[PDB]
C-alpha cells in the first residue's frame, strides 16, 4: 500500500475505487482520548486509506497529538497524517514535533500556518518561527527530504479574511511549488462553486490532487453553527428540506445523509476520487454517508486486508510480514511485546531466529476495562460449564469480548462455528483456530488477503485448554493421526510435542502475480512458549477480577495452574475437519463441579 | 545426505536402503579425463551416495586428482572422497593437497600410507600419522577413512598385529574402513567379527570389484592374491572365451556375494568401477538397486544441486539455467553469498563473464556441424528443434542435455511453436499441487505438494514480435520480458522483484520456493543465449549461408520469456500464441 | 549541429541529441546508411548504428598524452574536478566531447558544475530556449528572422546507490521524461512511447518547421554503448591494476547513465533544480589494491 | 480501426463509449436528411456507427458507408447478411466496404440463396479467409443458442452486439451465462431509447420484449403526451444503462431509427454529451 498520500490519491483517481479518510482532533479528557482510540479502531473497519489528526496551540495539545500519532500508526494500524502549524511554534518546537512524527512511523504531514490561539484575536508568529505555511513546507522538505509527503490547505469559497480569488490561488501555487503533494480543502456546501474553483486551480498550473473537505450532518444546530462560523454557502433547497424536522435530529441525520452524499456523488462524477471526512470524533454522521454511497464494506465488496493479521505501520514495521498464529486475535499485544526488536521478520521466519518477546506486565498485555465492568461482561462462573457457556455465547456473537481476544468473534470462525461450540460445550475451551483453505481466490470475502488475483492457502489450526484428566486421551488420539502435529504445555512448564524439528511450520501462505510466495502466518516452539505464558496470565488476570477466595477466583486459578494448553496443526490442507472429528466424543469430567470454600 | 561418509554409512545401516559408491582413478590422456567426466555424470543417475578418486604418486597425478575433485563436487554435483598417500610426500605437498580438497568443498578423505611408485622426503611413516595430521590440521572438517585387508596384506601375514595397526589408524580418528577387493565371502564376514572383537566399532565398507572380462578378473584377482571359489571357477570355465557370457555369469556371482554381505547387516557397497559403468551397473541391476519408474531417483530440488565450496546452502535459482546447470555454477562461482530460501528484492547479483568462465558450446565445430547440419533458412532451425523435442537428436546449443519428460506433457505445443518459427529455448508446464512423490514433477521432502507456474521462452523475428507483445498484454495473467541483443528491454512487469514459478508445501516446514524469474538474471541469461547462438554460427565458415543466417538471427531477433501467473490453467500460454508465424521461414539469405 | 557534406548527407537535417558533441563519431557510425533522416526522424525508423569495436572513432591521441591532460584520478571527486575544469575552460578535452566546452553551457555553467561536484558526472546537456530570435549569438541557427526553441536536456552518470533517489525525484515531476540504463543492459524509463521526442525546433518564414534535434530510444541504446566504451578507453590509458584504471572500470561497470528531457520549455532550469540535494557517497574513497 | 480494440479500451478507461445504428431510407431525400443528421450527431462524439443491411438497399448501404467514412469522418460498421445472397453478391459487398475504408463488419421460409451460406458462422469464416484480419467481425432453447454463439465467435468474431432489451436483470444474468460457456469477447448491449409511446410499445411487442410494470405504470398517465413520455423514457432507459455500465459493460449501441433526439436525451441524462467543461476533443485543426 502507498505510504505517501499523494500516491494513494493518484491510484484512487486511476482505479476509481472507494477512497476516503477520517479527520480527528485531540480531546481534553484522557477519557475522551480512550473513547476516541476505541472509535478510531471501530471506524478502521469501514476501511479508510488514511486519517488526519489536527494540531492545536497549547503544550498538552502538542504532546497529546504526537502520542496519538504513535498509537494510531503502531497499534491501531492506521496510516496517519499529522497536522502541524506555525502558531506558538519556535523552530525547536517544529523540529521536535517533526522528529516525534518521524519516530512514530508517520510519512504524511499537513503544513499549515494555523489559526491563532484562544487567547489571541490576531495571528502573531512565535519568535524564531515561520510567517507562512509555504515556509514550513520548504522547511520539512529541507530537513527530512522526501520522507514526509506534505499536504496544504485550500479555500474554494475564499479565506475568512481574504476575498481576492486571484492572489489566493497565487499563494496556493507558492505553497504547492515549495513541494506539497496534495491539497485538502475547507468544508463546503456549494458544489458548483467547488468544481468551478477546481478548474481555476488547474488553470493556474496547480496540478496536484485535490481532496474535498466533507463535513456530514449530525445535528441541525452543529450543522448551521459551524457552517455560519466558517461562512459557508448553504443551498436554500438544503434549508427547505431540513426545515420541517429541524428539532428531530434522527430525521435531520437521515436527510443530511442524502444531502451530503448527493454533493459527494457530483464531486465523484467530476473525477475527484478521494473524500476527506471531518468526523468531529463521531462515527455515525460519516458512517451514514459512507453507507449512502455503498462505500462501506459488504459481502459484495468486502474489506481489503494486506495480510491475514492486522499489519503494524509502526517505526520500522513497514517490512514486517510474518508472525506466529498465536497473536492472531491479540495484535496490539504482539506489537507491545516485539516493540524493542531491531529487525522484524520478513518473507520467512527462518530456523536460526531466536525471538525475545517482551514482558507481560511492563508492556500492558493485560485485561481491558475495569474489574467491575469485566464481571458485568463475564458474570461469576462457579464451575467449568459456566465458562463453556460464556465461550459459546462469544461464538454466537452474544457477548463481544473474552480474555484471549482483543475483539469479537471472527467471520473466519463463522465457517467452523458449530464445531468450536461443540468443543466448548464438552469442556475443551477453544482460545484460537483457523479453518483449512485450499487455494481460495485472494479476494475471498472470508479468507481473502494480500494482492488481487492471488490464491491463498491455510493449514487447519486449533488451540484449546483441556483438563489434565482428559489430556492423555487427546494426546493418544492426536498421535494416532499422521497428518497432525501438536504442541501441549502446562503452566508448570512441561512441554510435549510430536514435532519433527524446532523450525517454523507454515500455516498460511499465498501465491501472487509477479511476486515471491507470501507466508505471513507460522507456528513455532519458542513463540508458543512466549504465548502460553500470556495465555495463562490472561486467565489469571480474569481470576483477579473476582474477590480473593471467590468460587470464580478459585475456579479460574485452579484451572490455569492445572490445565494443559494444546495447539494442533493439520498438515493436510486438502481436508481440514479431520481435527474436529478426531476430538469428537471426548468430554471433561465435573463440568458442574463447584470448588468448595466452607 | 550428510556430508560426512561416516554419517551416511550409519544411516544406511539404519534404514537398510540401497547405499553404494563408485571409485574412479585419474586417466593419463586429457581425453580419457573428459570421457570419465561424462561417465561419472551418467553413473550419477544410478544414484550413488558418494564417489572416490584414487591418488597416484606422480606430480601431475596429484594436480589432476585435485582438479577432478573440484569438477565432481561443484559441477557434476557428486559428493567425493579424495584419496591421499604418504608416497613421495613432503608435508608441504600434503598440506597443499588438503587445502585443494578443502576449497573444492570436499569433506571426506581416505588416509593411506600408499603403495610405492616407506619413508619419502621425511614425510609420514604410517597412515595413522596422516590420519592424526588431518585431524590436527583441519579439526573435524574432513571425515577420514582408512584401508582394510580381510585376506591379509600382501607382505604382512600376521592377522593379529594387522588388526592392532587397524586399531591404531582408527583410534587416530578415522570414521570408517574401506576394504580391499575380496572374493571369499565367508572369510570376510569372519574377519568382520574379528575386527569388532578388537574393539574397532567403525562402519566397514566392502570393496566390491565386479567382473568385466575373464582376463582382467583373474589377472587383478591373482595380483591381489584373492581366494576365488572353485564354484566360481567351474561356472565361468565353460564360457571363459565369451566375455558376454562371463559378464552375465559374474553379474550373479558377485551379486550373490553382495546379498550375503547385505544380509549380514553391512549396508554400503563400494564398487571399483575401473572407470567403467557396465560391470557395476549389471550388478546393481541384479540387486534391483538401480532406480526404476516404480522407485525413481529422488530429487532434493527441481534442479541439480551443487556441492561446491559455498553451495551447500544454495536452494533458489532463476529458471533460465534449468538446462545449463554447469553454466550457472561457472558464472556464479565467485559469489561470496549464495541465495537461500528466497531470492529477495535487494539482491543485485553480479553474474560471471561468458568467455572468462568457459560457458560455450561442447565438442568440435566439425562435430557440431555433424549434429546440427547446415541450416540455410529458419525452417531448418525449426526442424532441428522439433527433432530434439522428439528425442531424435540429443543436444541443442541452449541445452546441456536431451529433451525432458516434463516437456513430454506439452511436447506437441512446443513442436507447433517451433514449426511456426517461434524457436523455443526453455519452458516448463504449470503444475497445480502434484504430490511431492510425482515421478515427473516430484521433488523435495515426502508427503508434500509441489506447484509450478507455466513458463515459455523463445526467439522471435522482429517483424512478428509486435503482434506477440500485443497478444501477451491483452492477457492479465501473463507477465513477460522481451529483449534484443542490441539492448532494448520491454516488459509488463509490476516490479523488478523476483516472481516465484516453482514452489512446494511440506509438512513441518516453511514454504520451499526453488525456482524464480527475475530481471537482472534474465539480462545475464540473454547475453549467454545470444552468445550460444553466435558460437553456433562460428561453427560454420565465414561467408556461409548457415553462418550469415544465424548471425543475422541473433543480431536482429527478440528473446521473449513469459510467465503465466495462472497455475490453474497452464496451456493458456500456448493457446494465446496459436496462429502466429514468422514471415519467410524458407528464405535463404543471398550474401551480397 | 555540425552538418556533414558526405556522400548521401547533403539532405541530412535531423539527428539525436546524443552525438551533439561527437559529430565525427555519428558520421562514422551512420556511414553505411542508405537513407539519411530528413525533416523528421519518424516512428517507423529502425536505425542500425555502426559497431564500435569494428573501429570508427574513439579517444584521441596517445595514452601518454591523455594521462597528461586528465592526470591520475584515484577517487570520484577527482573526476568531478576534471569535469568542473572543462566547464571553466581550464582543460580543453574530455572523453565524451570532440571539442572544448560550449557557450550554450556557459548559460547553465554553475548548475552543471554543482551537479559534477555532487558526483552526478554530466556527459551532455542543453538549456531550454523559448523562442529566441534565430540570430541569437548563442542559440541562433538556421534562416534569418526565425524563432528557435529547445527543450532542456540533461545526461549524466550516477552511482547505483544514489540512482534510486534520482529516479524517485524525476518521477515526482510530470513534465520530465527519462531513460536510465546500465552497462549491464537494464533499461528503465517513464516514456509513453518508443517514438522520437523533439528537443530542438525552429519556425522560419516561408518554411516548414525545422526540427534538427530529437531524443529516441534505439539511438540512446547505441549511444550508451559508446558512452561506457569511452569511459573504458579512458581507463585503458592507465596501467592495469591502477587506482585510476580500477576506479574508471568499476565506475563504468556499475554506474547508471540517465538522460532527462524537460518537456516544459517555458521553465528550463527546473531540471537542475529538481536534482538539488542529491550527492554520491564516498566521493573521496580510493579503491584499494 | 477495429471495434474489438475500441470496446476493450472503453472497458479499460471506463469513459463514455457509444455508437449509433442507422438504416438506409428509401427516398434519396431521406438519405440526404440522414447524412445531415449523421453529421450533427457526429458532434455528440460516437466511437462508431452501424449501417443495417436489407434485401435489395444493398447498393445504397455501400454508397452510405463510403459517405460516412470519407466525408462525414465517421468510423462505420457495415452489416451483412446471407439472405438472398450468392457468394458473388457477398464478395461484391465486401469489396465495396473494403474500398470505402471500412474495417468493421457485422418468402415464408428463410431459404439459403443458392451458392451462398446457411449460417452466419459460415460468413464469419468466409470474411476471415477472404480478407484475413482486415475486417473485425461482430455477430448477433437457451443452451443450444449459446452453443451456436460459441461457434460464430470461434469462427473469428471480435465482439457481440445484442438485440434490444428492457429486462436488465435478465441481461446481466445472460452475460455471465455467455462467459460461463467460454465466450470471452466484448459484449455490446442494444439500447433502443423511447421517442413515442406508440413506437415504443409497437416495436417492443414485435420483438417480444419484457417491459417492466413500473415502466408501464410511469408512462401510463402521460401516454398521449409524447413530450412527457420522452422526458420520462429518457430516465427509464438511462437508469437501465447505468446498471449495465455499473456492471462493467462499457459500450452502449443506440438504435437511433434515423432520429437524434431520443438518443440525445439519454446521452444528456448520462452526461455523456460533450460540454464546455468537457469539450469534444479534436485530433487536428
Ligand atoms: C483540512 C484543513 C485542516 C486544518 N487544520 C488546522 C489545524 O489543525 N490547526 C490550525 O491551527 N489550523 C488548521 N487549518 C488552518 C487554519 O485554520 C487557517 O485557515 C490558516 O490560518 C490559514 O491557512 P494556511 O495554513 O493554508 O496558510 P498560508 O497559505 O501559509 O498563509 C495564510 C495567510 O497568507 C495570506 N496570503 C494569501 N495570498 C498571499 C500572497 N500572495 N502572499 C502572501 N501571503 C498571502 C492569506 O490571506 C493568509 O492571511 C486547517 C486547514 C485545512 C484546510
Ligand atoms: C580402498 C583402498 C584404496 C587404496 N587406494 C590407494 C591409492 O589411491 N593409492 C595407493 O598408492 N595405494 C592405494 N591403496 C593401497 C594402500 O595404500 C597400501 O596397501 C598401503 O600401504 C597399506 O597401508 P595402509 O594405507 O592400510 O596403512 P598402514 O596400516 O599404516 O600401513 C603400514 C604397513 O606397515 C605395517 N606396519 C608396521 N608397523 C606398523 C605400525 N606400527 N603401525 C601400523 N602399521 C604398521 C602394516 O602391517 C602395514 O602393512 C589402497 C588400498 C585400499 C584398501
Ligand atoms: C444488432 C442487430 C443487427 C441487425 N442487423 C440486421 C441487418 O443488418 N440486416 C437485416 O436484414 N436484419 C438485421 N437484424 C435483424 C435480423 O438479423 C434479420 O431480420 C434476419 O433475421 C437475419 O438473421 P438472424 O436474425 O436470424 O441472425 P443470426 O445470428 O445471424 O442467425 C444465424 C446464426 O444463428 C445460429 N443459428 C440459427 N439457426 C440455427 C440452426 N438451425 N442451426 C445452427 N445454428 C443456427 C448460427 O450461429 C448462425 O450463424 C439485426 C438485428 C440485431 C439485433
Amino acid at each position: 500500500n502507498a505510504m505517501h498520500i499523494r500516491d494513494m490519491l493518484a491510484e484512487a483517481e486511476r482505479t476509481g475505487e472507494p477512497s476516503f479518510s477520517f479527520q480527528y482532533f485531540p480531546p481534553k479528557t484522557a477519557q475522551g482520548v480512550q473513547n476516541l482510540y476505541d472509535r478510531m479502531e471501530r471506524m478502521y473497519n469501514y476501511g479508510p486509506k488514511f486519517i488526519d489528526i489536527t494540531w492545536g496551540a497549547g503544550g498538552r495539545v502538542a504532546e497529546l497529538t504526537c502520542e496519538m500519532v504513535v498509537q494510531a500508526q503502531a497499534y491501531l494500524g492506521l496510516e496517519t497524517c499529522m497536522h502541524l502549524t506555525c502558531t506558538d511554534m519556535g523552530v525547536e518546537r517544529i523540529n521536535d514535533a517533526l522528529r516525534k512524527a518521524y519516530k512514530a512511523g508517520c510519512t504524511n504531514i499537513l503544513a499549515l500556518r494555523g489559526d491563532p490561539p484562544r487567547d489571541k484575536e490576531k495571528w502573531e508568529a512565535a519568535k524564531d518561527g515561520f510567517r507562512y505555511a509555504k515556509d514550513l513546507v520548504a522547511h520539512i522538505r529541507k530537513e527530512y527530504g522526501d520522507h514526509f509527503d506534505i499536504g496544504v490547505a485550500g479555500y474554494p469559497e475564499g479565506c475568512d479574511d481574504n476575498k481576492d480569488e486571484d492572489l489566493l490561488l497565487d499563494h496556493l501555487k507558492e505553497k504547492v511549488d515549495m513541494g506539497a503533494g496534495f491539497i485538502v480543502t475547507q468544508m463546503f456546501y456549494d458544489v458548483d462553486n467547488f468544481l468551478r474553483w477546481v478548474k481555476k486551480v488547474r488553470e493556474r498550473g496547480i496540478s496536484v490532487p485535490i481532496v474535498p473537505g466533507i463535513m456530514p450532518i449530525a445535528t441541525y444546530a452543529s450543522f448551521l453553527r459551524r457552517a455560519n462560523h466558517m461562512k459557508c454557502k448553504i443551498p436554500e433547497e438544503w434549508m427547505a428540506k431540513l426545515e420541517p424536522v429541524k428539532n428531530d435530529d434522527v430525521a435531520v441525520r437521515e436527510i443530511g445523509k442524502t444531502l451530503v452524499a448527493d454533493m459527494c456523488r457530483k464531486i465523484l462524477d467530476a473525477g475527484i476520487r478521494h473524500l476527506h471526512f471531518y468526523t468531529m470524533n463521531l462515527a455515525q454522521a460519516t458512517r451514514m454517508v459512507l453507507e449512502e454511497l455503498n462505500w462501506l464494506p459488504s459481502p459484495d465488496r468486502p474489506l481489503k486486508h494486506a495480510l491475514p493479521w492486522k499489519q503494524s505501520l509502526g517505526f520500522g514495521r513497514r517490512g514486517e510480514d510474518v508472525r506466529p498464529i498465536f497473536w492472531r486475535n491479540r495484535n496490539k499485544s504482539y506489537v507491545a511485546r516485539t516493540q524493542d526488536w531491531d529487525e522484524f521478520p520478513n518473507g520467512r521466519w527462518g530456523d536460526s531466529r531466536s525471538p525475545a518477546f517482551g514482558e507481560l506486565d511492563a508492556y500492558g498485555v493485560g485485561l481491558t476495562g475495569s474489574n467491575e465492568q469485566n464481571r458485568e461482561r463475564w458474570g461469576e462462573p462457579k464451575c467449568i460449564r459456566d465458562i463453556a457457556n460464556l465461550f459459546i455465547r462469544y461464538m454466537r456473537k452474544e457477548i463481544d469480548y473474552l480474555p484471549w481476544s482483543e475483539a469479537p468473534v471472527a467471520d473466519e470462525a463463522d465457517l467452523i462455528k458449530d464445531e468450536l461450540i461443540d468443543l466448548n460445550r464438552r469442556g475443551l475451551i477453544t482460545v484460537n483456530s483457523q479453518p483449512a483453505v485450499n487455494g481460495a481466490k485472494s479476494n475471498h470475502p472470508v479468507h481473502g488477503w494480500g494482492p488481487s488475483n492471488g490464491y491463498v492457502y491455510q493449514k487447519a489450526y486449533l488451540e484449546f485448554f483441556v483438563s489434565p484428566e482428559l489430556y492423555p486421551e487427546i494426546k493418544r488420539r492426536i498421535e494416532s493421526h499422521p497428518d497432525l502435529t501438536y504442541h501441549a504445555v502446562t503452566k508448570s512448564g512441561n512441554l510435549e510435542t510430536n514435532a519433527q524439528s524446532d523450525g517454523p511450520n507454515a500455516v498460511t501462505w499465498g501465491v501472487f502475480p509477479g511476486k515471491e510466495i507470501f507466508q505471513p502466518t507460522i507456528v513455532e516452539r519458542i513463540s508458543f512458549l512466549a504465548w502460553k505464558d500470556e495465555a495463562y496470565h490472561l486467565g489469571m488476570e480474569w481470576a483477579r477480577c473476582y474477590d480473593a477466595g471467590s468460587p470464580s477466583r478459585v475456579l479460574l486459578e485452579e484451572m490455569m495452574n492445572t490445565w494443559w494448553l494444546v495447539n494442533i496443526v493439520n498438515n493436510d490442507f486438502h481436508q481440514g475437519n479431520t481435527l474436529f472429528e478426531i476430538l469428537k466424543g471426548l468430554e471433561v469430567t465435573d463440568l458442574d463441579k463447584v470448588p468448595e470454600t466452607q
